């Protein structure tokens, strides 16, 4: 279920890091974080480790449909072990950092920045920090 | 105008740091930081610095009722000027930090900790950070 929620009107793209540290519960969920849109929650940039299958699909759901997946094949998590997440954005990219590596970049879909006031954590992730700075 | 909330439905009292940073605009503005318990959005912790007097309004709206206002005598902060509060919960006091100086307790009156699930920043306040960190 939802782990974490946070609201910020003026906009947290482009230019705010998100940083999330915790572990997960099992060795065989998942969990996601979603960065959303105002108003009606299309889902900007979708950011899903999955642990059954040891990868990472990263996606968009812009008006009713998901689009093409990006996936990532080398897994830097480990079950029941603490980690640090950055998600970081500018112009053109989402800017990804496990464990202070960085893992990926994800080019915008949805080119409407400021309208992106919404973040969210979902299920099978303990939380112990969430840090969200202007950069 | 609400400037940032965040929620964390297991409940983020006790043992959890918040800490925002940022800056006002008038030297007769406010804002405030509420911790906001469920069912009914009951504030158990209202902190309203008011630049207007130079003073710190804590409180709670409990049961839709202003309570009794713990009212601050130092008042650190200086319009135009970043600034830096964090907010710890132990199993009785929430504790302010201004600049990393303590400043006061405030004596829990909503009881049920595990139901404080929201944090609220409203007004007079550019953020410029926010961290929700458990026990520091
Ligand atoms: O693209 C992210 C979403 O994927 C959905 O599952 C996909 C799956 O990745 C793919 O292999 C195939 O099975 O189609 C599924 C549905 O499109 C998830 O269900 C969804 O939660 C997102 O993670
Ligand atoms: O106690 C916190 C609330 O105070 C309200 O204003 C008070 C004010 O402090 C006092 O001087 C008196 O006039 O009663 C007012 C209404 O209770 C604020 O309006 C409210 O936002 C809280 O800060």
């Amino acid at each position: 279920a939802l782990r974490f929620e946070a609201l910020y009107p003026e906009g947290m793209c482009p230019g705010w890091s998100v940083v999330v540290k915790g572990k997960t519960s099992s060795n065989t969920s998942m969990f996601e974080i979603n960065f959303l849109s105002h108003p009606g929650d299309q889902i900007a940039f979708h950011f899903n480790p999955r642990f059954a299958s040891s990868r990472i699909v990263c996606n968009s759901f812009l008006a009713n449909h998901w689009g093409k997946e990006e996936v990532n094949k080398t897994f830097p998590f480990e079950a029941k072990e603490p980690f640090q997440v950055e998600i970081y954005s500018d112009q053109d990219y989402f800017h990804i950092f496990i464990d202070e590596n960085k893992i990926l970049q994800y080019k915008h879909r949805q080119k409407q920045l400021s309208s992106i006031t919404k973040l969210q954590i979902l299920n099978d992730i303990e939380i112990s920090s969430v840090e969200i700075t202007k950069r």
